[PDB]
């Protein structure tokens, strides 16, 4: 019998590093993995890939944190899984305070 923390407190850890997430963690990097876990819709996928090479992408990462908060508990675990494969250094950096 174990209780879970609220979605806001879960993402409060990662979003505290928003300036680093928006720079290193591209949504166009982990688009297939996020949509495979259903935490990213085909709508949000098309949206992200509409600005995949542009500087606009960085803004859209910060906006995407809100979208992933709407799926908060599933989105948090799936995003940690995405980073553990693609950016394992930054994954263990943002968890390791």
């Amino acid at each position: 019998m174990s209780d879970y923390e609220n979605d806001d407190e879960c993402w409060s850890v990662l979003e505290g590093f928003r300036v680093t997430l928006t720079s290193v963690i591209d949504p166009s990097r982990i688009t297939p993995y996020l949509r495979q876990c259903k935490v990213l819709n085909p709508d949000d996928e098309e949206q992200v890939l509409s600005d995949p090479n542009l500087v606009i992408r960085k803004r859209k990462v910060g906006v995407l944190l809100d979208i992933l908060q709407r799926t908060g508990h599933k989105g948090y675990v799936a995003f940690l899984e995405s980073l553990e494969l693609y950016y394992p250094q930054l994954y263990k950096k943002v968890t390791g305070k």
